[PDB]
């Protein structure tokens, strides 16, 4: 092992300050990525984006959000122990691909909008969705995770070239526009050379209907794509919108609502209790949601 | 067909474009050809493209490349241009990091020079960037992953209020963010995100380095100024005290372009000699014509 339980295989991404590894937990076999940041070279406001990444990845527990199942703290480094998605990014597929047909687009969207919105009822808005935050598994299902501005401001709400707030849900809202249209149409809705031409495409909000796309989803693609941001829809009720929901007729997209916490497993209790872990440790680790060894080595049985 | 070049090395790809190094072959001249595929763009791409010819065919300044030669077909334009053997200033910084103040200002003279020739021929650049600054063999300036990358740290904070974006103005904005990079290796405004970047910029605030002269960081106050139309002119900022230090005798002032020679008895014999007419030579420079004959005689001129 190299750190904690787990033995580290391969770099899969790297970064000026941090670095992702492929990583196999010792006990379960089970393959997970590590995020390792070098916090010493880190200043005052990337510090606090990162102890905020943390309070908000510990929280959420979706299907397609990426989990998280350790966070292992020291005084230089800190590692981020997560789910792999071995897929890729969203953004290649469609670079590889083509656009998607609505059928699959769909499938993959009422995921994203659904852990979207999942956030959103925790007062969690993600701010700068982008290409690059949407994974697949090997399954092809969502998971959700130059410089940062590398494929930015293609995603960036009208309201930050307009001086005005940039923090509510609803620019979340505007992003998963942008999404829609690349998903159905694998191109962007609003480009340029440079900012000042990406800008006045923006603030204009209007785009090219590619000829292939149905009524319905171009219809969809209003509900996200408004200027102005206090008269955008909540996601809950975008979520009841004809094209997300056709084949899903016994099955409108509703807000998810996550399992009860199961932290007293007696089979994966008695598992550890064998490999030498107290049963007062497993669940005040989980009732605490301490993140620690104890927990990771509890979700990874699962 | 470029029958009159010998393509050697492809020295950068792009989407619908190439640059090739190549050698001219009556004068054996090194050059840059841009190769352009103009079937592959839209719309506005071509008035970019028909736009940034229209401005090198008039810029003769020798911190900025020299237009040679342009050869155009239904289906391709081919621009033949000034090679810069030096990399970017980008780079160059990455590698040694700052320049010395001294050196700074040696290669930021040159830089205010060529903007400034620019805005008195009413040419905005609109979006000098680090990427835009290359080095010839002997370190001097020539002014030259997505079209995103580097770019919202050289934005003007009037990009972010809505506010207009096509003044000169806009160039002495970016011209302080150049000036901060060379002397300090580092951007003036940077963020992990639009919003985080935005904020920064529009507040106005730097960080000074501890190495950095009070002359310096008076002249980046010149430059950094959060309201447009407050901003000097290159002009005025010419005369700036840190710009001329060990300068007494040669204040920076606006270029003067030298006066037309296209009657150089010198090398309009050699090109007679290699079979050119007099009657082309004189159509060709007179007319602006930018062909081949132009070409050489521009290439008989280092």
């Amino acid at each position: 092992p190299h750190i904690g339980n787990y033995r580290l295989l391969k770099t899969i991404g790297k970064g000026n300050f941090a670095k992702v590894k492929l990583a196999r937990h010792i006990l379960t076999g089970k393959e997970v990525a590590v995020k390792i940041i070098d916090k010493t070279q880190l200043n005052s406001s990337s510090l606090q984006k990162l102890f905020r990444e943390v309070r908000i990845m510990k929280v959420l527990n979706h299907p397609n959000i990426v989990k998280l199942f350790e966070v292992i703290e020291t005084e230089k480094t800190l590692y981020l122990v997560m789910e792999y998605a071995s897929g890729g990014e969203v953004f290649d597929y469609l670079v590889a691909h083509g656009r998607m047909k609505e059928k699959e687009a769909r499938a993959k969207f009422r995921q994203i909008v659904s852990a979207v919105q999942y956030c959103h009822q925790k007062f969690i808005v993600h701010r700068d969705l982008k290409a690059e935050n949407l994974l697949l598994d090997a399954d092809m299902n969502i998971k959700i995770a130059l410089d940062a501005f590398c494929g930015a401001p293609p995603y960036a709400a009208p309201e930050l070239f307009q001086g005005k707030k940039y923090d509510g849900p609803e620019v979340d809202v505007w992003s998963l526009g942008v999404i829609l249209y690349t998903l159905v149409s694998g191109s962007l809705p609003f480009d340029g050379q440079n900012l000042k031409e990406l800008r006045e495409r923006v603030l204009r909000g209007k785009y090219r209907i590619p000829f292939y796309m149905s009524t319905d989803c171009e219809n969809l693609l209003k509900k996200f794509l408004i200027l102005n941001p206090s008269k955008r829809g909540t996601l809950e009720q975008i979520m009841k919108d004809r094209w997300m929901n056709v084949g899903h007729e016994d099955d409108e997209l509703k807000p998810y609502v996550e399992p009860l916490p199961d932290y007293k497993d007696p089979r994966r209790t008695e598992l550890m209790v064998s490999m030498g872990y107290t049963r007062e440790e497993i669940q005040d680790s989980l009732v605490g949601q301490r993140y620690n060894e104890v927990m990771a080595t509890y979700l990874l049985l699962g």
